[PDB]
């Protein structure tokens, strides 16, 4: 026989990622982060183990995200363990997004906001805001506090006028449950448009629900004050509950 290339041969030749992959922006990996591409945690997981260092985590941005949507939290956690604690400033956010949807399944809702607090939406992707926000609202389960309004308002630009009704409602789901004083003690954003604005409406609501002539008018009042506010273009049902309210003399 001739000598071709016969040497040690443990396996066919599995080449592991000894590289961290250069910093080039993804094509699919972010598509699923956009909602422009669809796949399972399984895919995000399937590539993760096959991918390079920062790409493992990069794929896990999706993987964990998806996994805890699926409901599997500790499954999301175990590979959450896999992603870095200390990324770049924006990439930090990208994994911390996951931490939230994890906590949300852990009923660590407080811890979820805790992570949401580390993240900056004005920093991440517009859509990764919404991904982040949907984890925020979830942490604000109807928890009468600003971070609810802060959150669904926050996704309002990201979403639709069809999701707005939702936003509008979940926002009001703070205002109607939140207190004037709470509302008055809240912490608003940088935009500081919609958030405190929303409250003005509950301010009138807190007094006016069962006082129709001023409630609906107070509604139509606030909406003038903050037309900018999603609610001022379409108003929630709980203030609308003046319509829906008791007998109104006419």
């Amino acid at each position: 026989m001739g000598s071709s290339h016969h040497h040690h041969h443990h396996s066919s030749g599995l080449v592991p990622r000894g590289s961290h992959m250069g910093t080039h922006t993804p094509d699919q990996s972010t598509a699923y982060m956009q909602g422009t591409a669809q796949a399972d945690s399984a895919f995000y997981l399937q590539q993760m183990q096959q991918s390079s260092d920062d790409t493992r985590i990069n794929w896990q941005l999706l993987a964990i995200r998806a996994l805890v949507k699926e409901g599997k939290t500790g499954q999301a956690v175990e590979l959450f363990n896999q992603l870095p604690q200390e990324l770049n400033d924006a990439q930090r956010r990208e994994k911390t997004l996951l931490a939230v949807e994890i906590k949300l399944a852990q009923k660590d809702f407080a811890g979820a906001q805790n992570l949401l607090a580390k993240i900056t939406p004005a920093d991440l992707e517009q859509n990764q805001q919404a991904r982040y926000w949907q984890a925020k609202i979830d942490a604000s389960q109807g928890r009468p506090s600003i971070d609810l309004l802060r959150a669904l308002i926050a996704q309002e630009p990201l979403l639709g006028a069809k999701e707005k009704q939702q936003n509008i409602d979940a926002t009001w789901q703070a205002l109607s449950s939140m207190t004037q004083e709470q509302a008055n003690t809240l912490v608003i954003n940088a935009d500081e448009n919609i958030l405190q604005g929303w409250l003005d409406l509950q301010r009138v609501w807190f007094d006016n629900r069962n006082d129709p002539d001023m409630m609906k008018a107070g509604i139509a009042d606030w909406q003038k004050r903050y037309p900018n506010n999603p609610g001022a273009k379409m108003l929630p049902t709980q203030l609308v509950n003046v319509k829906a309210f008791k007998p109104a003399s006419t």
